[PDB]
Parts: structure tokens; sequence; C-alpha cells
């Protein structure tokens, strides 16, 4: 699995992914399935961002604390939006709204509520994928357009199928929560 | 100088070069000069990597040391390209080339010079722009269309004028070196 995820990920996520396990106490060689959910995570949140227009989100996830707060308190500074208890993963310059991005193995329900009620900002957009194929977002609002909702369905969708063929997939999927 | 600084660049470009002089021992609050220089050359980085297509330049300045040579090293194994001895600013997806970019006060063909027989290695693209309007690249390849170097060259004369306004630019324009 291991192996897997320095295969399947560009360095970039895969370094990103290992400073924050490694921030936590624990090693991406041993805990491996949980290396391998930030790197989809990261790759998620990457690509959100690049399915609208130019500049119309702000990545929050995958930068260090300092800055990813300078970046928030920047945008509640200058929008006048509310200032989020913890970290989001981006920020919806179209929409002006701060936007949570969750991937789970699970259902994409219980995903949503585990999340709603963790959250519990009122203004703070959710929305979750899975790799099966389906999402949900807060009040069905989905932000971004089909295709690009649908290359970020496909991709997990890949990932899944070439863990699968590794033995890994029933592994992976069961070591969440 | 200062109030300046953190008046016309944003929080992120602030908080940025506020790192890069402590991580040198240098206060912000007594070298307001050089704290304008590095704002000055993370803005026109940040500008340079937006105006031309999506994901055509990759951006290296103002990540930390692992991240930038993270990105780099893994340029040199996908393209094969030569791996620079110092972290240079851009790299150009579509030209297969590192770019560095300098920022000077000075004149335009002193520092291609210095920045040229100090980087040494023969494929790293240069380019250099000033605060006056003058730009000189590698061969005269200016790698961007003249709209997106009109726009930089602009941003480096409005910032020019609001020092010169606040009777600040003098003293920046003389401290370089
Ligand atoms: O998408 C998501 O599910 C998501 N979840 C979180 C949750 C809730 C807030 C904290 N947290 C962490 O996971 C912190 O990291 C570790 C928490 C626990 C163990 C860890 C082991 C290794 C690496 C990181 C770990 N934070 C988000 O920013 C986010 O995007
Ligand atoms: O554009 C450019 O002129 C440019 N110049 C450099 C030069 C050469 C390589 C090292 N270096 C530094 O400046 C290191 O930082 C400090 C060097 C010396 C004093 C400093 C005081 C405060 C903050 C940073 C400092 N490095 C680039 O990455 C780059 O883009
Ligand atoms: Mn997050
Ligand atoms: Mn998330
Ligand atoms: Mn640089
Ligand atoms: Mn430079």
């Amino acid at each position: 699995m291991e192996d897997f995820v320095r295969q399947c990920f560009n360095p970039m996520i895969v370094e990103l992914a290992e400073k924050a396990m490694k921030e936590y106490g624990e090693d991406p060689k041993i805990e491996t399935n949980k290396f391998a959910a930030i790197c989809t995570h990261l790759e998620v949140c990457f690509m959100y961002s690049d399915g609208g227009s130019k500049h119309r989100f702000e990545i929050i996830e995958g930068r260090d604390r300092i800055m990813a707060w300078t970046v928030v308190n920047s945008i509640c500074n200058t929008t006048g939006v509310e200032k989020p208890k913890f970290l989001p993963d981006l920020y919806d310059y179209k929409e002006n709204r701060f936007i949570e991005i969750g991937v789970t193995r699970r259902e994409v329900h219980i995903y949503y509520l585990e999340k709603a009620n963790k959250i519990k900002s009122e203004k703070t957009h959710i929305h979750i994928f899975s790799f099966t194929g389906e999402e949900m977002a807060t009040k069905a609002d989905y932000t971004l357009d089909e295709e690009s909702r649908a290359r970020i369905k496909t991709r997990l969708f890949t990932i899944r199928q070439e863990m699968a063929s590794r033995s890994l997939w029933d592994s992976f999927r069961q070591s969440e929560r």
C-alpha cells in the first residue's frame, strides 16, 4: 500500500501527507491506509479548486497552519464573512463562502451528518465525495459543474480500482472512522 | 515604509516576507527597504504565473525549502530537465525550462549580468523587471505576452509612484545591492 501511494500520487501530495502524519506521531510506513486517505483528500481538494473559473477558489488545505490562518483571516477582513473556528479546505470567491471537502469510503450521508454537526458553523459549505460515485453538498448546492464533478468522481473510481487490483481496497475501505 | 508594505501588499505576501527575513536574523521593522523588496519580488512571481494558460507555470518561490525542492526534483524526474543548483522561481511547462525572476531598482542590464554569471546554469531562463518599465530576458525570449508583461510593469510603476508620494522611493531605490 505504501508503494501504491508514492506511485499514484504526485511527490508534492505525498510529502504533504507525510508531514501531516508525522505532526501527530504516526508513521506513514505503518498506518498506510490513513496515509492514502490524506493523499486522496488532498488530491480532491486540488482538483476542486481547478474546476471553476480562474481565481474562483482559494486553497486552504495543504498550507501550513500559519499561512492557512493568514488566508482565512485575510478573507474575513476583506469580505466580512464570519471567521471559522476550524480551518476549512477552500473559499469560494464567487459564492462568498468557505468550503469543507470530505472523502469517505463509507456512506456519503453518514459523513455529511458527522461533518455538519462537528463543524457547527452555519455558513461553511460542505461537499462530500466517495469512491463509489456518490456526492452530496449543503442544500444540494454542488458549486461545480457536472463536468468538473465527473472528473473528481472518476478519479476516485480509478483509485478504488487500482487498489482493488492490488488487493488493498477492502483493507482501506474498512479502516475508516 | 513598514505601514506602506502591510497596506499595498496582501497579508499572504507580507507573512511570507516576514518569515524570509526572520530566517536570516533581520527585523522587518528595521530593514524596511529589503522588506518591501521581498514583497515586490513575491508579487511579481505570483503575477507571472497567472499571465499564461492555466497550469502553464509551477510556482517555486514562496514555498518552504522542502516543498520547493520537492517540486523541483519532481519536475527533473518527470521531464528529465537538469536539476538546478539553486532554487529557481518558476517552471515553464510549455517551454520545459526553469525561470528566475528578478526585480531591480537600478538598471536592468546590470541585474541580468549579475544574475546570469551567478546562476551559471545554462538552461535556467532569466527574466528581469524594473520599476521604471524596462524588462530583459534570456535571448529576448520574454515568455509572456505583451499584455501580461504590461500589467506587471504597470504594477511596478504604481508601487514606485505610491512610495514617491510617501517620500519613500529614493531611500528604497538607493539601498539595492
Ligand atoms: O476532510 C476532512 O475530513 C478533515 N478532517 C479534519 C479533522 C478534524 C479537525 C482535525 N482533523 C484532522 O484530521 C487532523 O489531522 C489528524 C487527526 C488525527 C490523526 C491524524 C493522523 C495523521 C495525520 C493527521 C491526523 N481536518 C481537516 O482539515 C479536514 O479537511
Ligand atoms: O530574485 C532574486 O533576486 C533572488 N535572489 C536570491 C538570493 C541568491 C540566493 C540566496 N538569495 C537570497 O536572497 C536569500 O535570502 C536572503 C539573503 C540575504 C539576506 C536576506 C535578508 C532577508 C531575507 C532574505 C535574505 N534567491 C532567490 O530565490 C531569488 O529569487
Ligand atoms: Mn481540511
Ligand atoms: Mn476536508
Ligand atoms: Mn527566488
Ligand atoms: Mn527571483
